[PDB]
């Protein structure tokens, strides 16, 4: 009888079986379309792994062990919860059912009290690293369950992505805990993927960087504190030759930026909550500002671009050094704030997140993978409470000596009027979050004055009203 | 018999059934707490108006004039609902009920529902002016059933602030169009509000000027193009001495913003459907950062803010005009966002908006009323099919010859760390909106790498995928 079973059998749900067969467990799958069944089976043996495939979610749920386990890897909608309602039909008191999608955090608490209701555990889990990272190790995010999490905790080790003797999973918590930290990390990789962009257009257009230059810098960052997988397939990208011009494949891309959702969620959550995430905002304004390519054409056809011309006396050495420690104050900043809204949220939900735990299972397996990861972690395992990111000692200096790069490269974007989101919501972020008095002053007077709101005073207790 | 009714009378229910009054309409009102009943008829009577009261709700609506409006103005929560179906129980086919309150627009189409199902027209009205707009001239913004409208036209356009002869009020349109164009509304008042806080703190803080010379620019901006409300009593408040100490009052007022909903409302929309608002994220993360009040005292003490000395030689002059071009800059920029959302939204919501009719009406009465909505209003009644308000000709010369004051603004606030997030949004909006290429074929590259999502190419149709 089968270990595991696995339902739904894309590229991700294939590799994901072939990952668990190759790691010794016997795993049975299902595909209401039998093909990916076949496919399944096929590369299995080509690589001499077994899977068992099977015709019906009845006969693969026969054929499971006790208890029985089952992941989902179907595409959110409908068909996530018609598999689940199909599935408690045959499940009893014990059983397992592990939904492994990009899922929005409330409908995860929906099916797990539904499945509780008979008796059946659900374990929502969070898996980073795509069709590569499902294959060969990944980085899981499973919350729910604990009784599910023990049951199923060897599989996750053993085809998670490995760092050192470290697998890339841990028990995140309660409920619906799990699809919250991906959502969370996919929000990360926005602001990541933002600020290499910009740092892309800055040497392009300040520092007139080719694309062969440009992918040079970047492996060079590789090699030093900003090693990271998206640094590394950046540089890769940028030298890629189109096969069907001679241009730079980069330079064929349209630039209308798509988006399936957990960018949008991050957003939504911490405006809801009152959490600030400035950069996860500028990340999201450039994608939403990208698809109006019709109305950004006519835009600058009435509000023509110049060409940048760059003064010659512009101070433009160690700029390139500027803009990396810059990259890395604005990782910094930008982490900050999504673990604050980890924080928070996990206090508001009381889920006890462990944000160290969560920093080790991201340095490997997951998109924003970096050993920028395994700084954060040391730094929670140090300090578990900790508030800010950068409040911790060694970050806190990292600030206090990159901060005036980002000062420099905010100031050159802007003066040759480079839009830089990002980078300049990061630096207005740590401004103000560092700032003992902020000039909100005005506007609760404002708010009083046309409101009656209140305000309070800053020598004595109360809540006062003035006839301004 | 009364030609309306109000129910609910804090100070706005007290002032606006003065105001109805006023303008010779016979109005009978109500409360729970037959206290602020009597309260309003004592107020009626030192005003030399009449207004009668009523002990119940049934002998109200038995005192109307058929068809019977009411109009309701109670705090937001489940009173409204209790008070709708109370209502519900003694109208008939025809008659109208009429919310005041700063509705959430889904929970209006629900309310809109259930009294249609009864045959009782519902017409949800947002209003904007604060306890004297509701006495003397407030913008009304009722949108539903338009027989209701033409029903309760009259009573509006008298009691609404007058600029001329044009009343502050029109037919929104269907449904809780109303709610959703004063919450937006609110949006464009954050917004605004936290322009005008970053001009201070620039002045303040790069120029030096004490709170007189400020409440002085304040006063010398509010005679020229920026003549406002908020511009006018930004002067006054700036000027405002304490009476409990010698130190001018808004130095007194702790720097922790409040909010009630509507400006978060703003960006869950804007965040939800995909249409960029920067502008509006700046105004709400400068309010929810002010809420870590501890956080930011304890975030400055390790980052300690150094006296800001300007540099001697540092190239000063007109940065004063430059300022206030520079603010004018960002209220086109930030009204584009604002009126492009509404655009947006009409369209999704077959709302078929009138944007110049919703700038005609915020004309007078409401918080961000301005002579600089006389020109919105003007440009979109010579062109109905504008897209952008800043490509409107003459708000596009406007920005032309004014944005490089924004630049020079953004650059000095960079050099000497004074946070401007509403001020670098709006300029960071505009450069990528009126950019033909942006930086998101990079993006879209490293989706393909990782996710392979696909993108698309300049230069023939498709979707492709590589293998990078
Ligand atoms: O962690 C990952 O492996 C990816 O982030 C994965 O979740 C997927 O690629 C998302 O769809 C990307 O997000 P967008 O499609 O919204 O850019
Ligand atoms: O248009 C108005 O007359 C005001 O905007 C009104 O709606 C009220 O003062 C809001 O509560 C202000 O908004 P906040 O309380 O969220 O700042």
């Amino acid at each position: 009888m089968c270990d595991i079973g696995l339902i739904g059998l894309a590229v991700m749900g294939q590799n994901l079986s072939l990952n668990i067969s190759s790691k010794g467990f016997k795993i049975g799958v299902y595909n209401r379309t039998y093909e990916r069944t076949e496919e399944t089976m096929k590369r299995a043996k080509e690589e001499n792994l077994v899977v068992y495939g099977y015709k019906t979610v009845e006969e693969l749920i026969n054929n499971l062990k006790k208890p029985r386990k089952v992941i989902l890897l179907i595409k959110a909608g409908p068909a996530v919860d018609e598999n689940i309602s199909n599935i408690l039909k045959h499940f009893e008191k014990g059983d397992i059912i592990i939904d492994g999608g990009n899922e929005w955090y409330i409908n995860s608490e929906r099916r797990i009290k539904l499945c509780k209701e008979k008796d059946v555990e659900y374990l929502a889990m969070g898996v980073s690293g795509g069709e590569a990272g499902a294959r060969y190790g990944c980085s899981f995010m499973p919350g729910g369950s604990k009784y599910a999490y023990d049951c199923v905790k060897e599989i996750l080790e053993k085809c998670s992505a490995q760092v050192g003797n470290s697998p890339c999973v841990t028990y995140i918590g309660p409920g619906s805990s799990g699809n919250y930290v991906k959502m969370v990390h996919n929000g990360i990789e926005y602001g990541d993927m933002q600020l290499i962009s910009e740092s892309y257009v800055i040497m392009k257009h300040i520092l007139k960087y080719d694309n062969q230059k440009l992918s040079e810098v970047f492996n060079k960052w590789n090699e030093g504190i900003l090693n990271s997988y998206l640094i590394e397939i950046t540089a890769n990208i940028l030298a890629k030759k189109d096969d069907l011009t001679n241009n730079y494949l980069v330079d064929m891309i349209l630039d209308i930026a798509g988006a399936k959702g957990t960018g949008k969620w991050t957003m939504l959550e911490a405006t809801e909550r009152g959490i600030p995430c400035p950069t996860m905002c500028a990340a999201l304004d450039a994608r939403n500002i990208s698809v109006f390519k019709e109305l950004r054409t006519k835009a600058e056809s009435n509000f023509n671009k110049d060409n940048i011309l760059i003064d010659p006396n512009e101070d433009l050495n160690d700029f390139e050094n500027d803009l990396l420690n810059a990259l890395y104050c604005c990782k910094i900043i930008s982490y900050t704030q999504g673990l604050f809204l980890l924080k928070q949220v996990s206090e508001e939900m009381n889920w006890k997140l462990n944000l160290g735990e969560i920093a080790r299972i991201w340095r490997g397996g997951c998109i924003i993978r970096a050993v920028f990861l395994d700084r954060i972690a040391n730094a929670y395992k140090n300090n578990e409470k900790l508030e800010l990111l950068f409040l911790d000692n060694e970050f806190s200096d990292d600030i206090k000596n990159k901060l005036p790069s980002l000062r420099k490269i905010v100031l050159m974007a802007t003066k040759y009027s480079i839009p830089i989101p990002a980078f300049s919501a990061s630096l207005a972020y740590f401004q103000m979050v560092t700032s003992q008095n902020l000039p909100l002053n005005l506007v609760q007077a404002q708010r009083d004055y046309f409101g009656s709101h209140t305000y309070r005073r800053t020598d004595r207790e109360g809540n006062y009203h003035t006839l301004w």
